[PDB]
């Protein structure tokens, strides 16, 4: 069944890099690792300017849509009625907050999240000692949120991994060993980064 224990939230936040390179974290490798990791509840959800792609990885592995609402298609950004299965119930991919809801997901569940360098997300889980692991975008760097990333480390050696199955494997099963010392880094929650997408008061 279900079996209530952990769920794991993940968040692009900015303008995902390819639409290729997400499906690794949606795909067989992440999928295996999942019901390896004894999935729960998969939450998923970000972009908004560029209203992201997705490569319909849903209908791609033959995924069946609940919720009948789909207004624009493609990935219904302006939709919070978003959820697909896989095989049949197994992995359970929703959608319902965009930088306006995370907070709310967390707070919920509160176990574990896979935020590849949102500064906001990163925040509440170093507060609440949990053990996430970053993927850092080797690829990239115009991205700010990695920016800030790069800083973690200096500060010590936050688990951080780029997007393989060799490498992410290390950083889970590195996270559920050991935590990272309390550094709430900026005395404010992830609600400072809302100023960000607000960006005008």
């Amino acid at each position: 069944g279900i079996i209530e224990e952990k769920a794991l939230f993940v968040t692009c936040g900015a303008t995902v890099p390819f639409p290729k390179l997400v499906s690794c974290v949606l795909s067989d490798e992440f999928c295996q690792e999942l019901i390896q990791y004894g999935f729960v509840r998969l939450i998923i959800q970000f972009g908004r300017n560029y209203s992201s792609e997705f490569e319909h990885l849903v209908q791609e592995r033959g995924g069946q849509r609940e919720s009948q609402k789909i207004p624009i298609d493609q990935f219904g950004c302006g939709d919070t009625a978003r959820q697909y299965v896989l095989m049949n119930g197994k992995l359970k991919v929703i959608g319902f907050d965009f930088s306006t809801k995370m907070q709310s997901i967390i707070r919920d569940y509160s176990d574990l999240v896979i935020s590849h360098a949102g500064t906001g997300s990163i925040l509440d889980s170093l507060r609440l000692n949990k053990p996430l692991i970053v993927c850092v975008n080797d690829s990239l760097m115009d991205n700010h949120q990695q920016q800030i990333a790069d800083k973690f480390v200096e500060l010590g050696y936050v688990w951080s991994c780029a997007p393989t199955e060799t490498g992410l494997i290390a950083g889970l099963r590195a996270s559920q060993t050991e935590k990272l010392k309390p550094f709430p880094v900026s005395h404010n929650p992830s609600f400072e980064r809302l100023l960000v997408e607000t960006i005008y008061s």
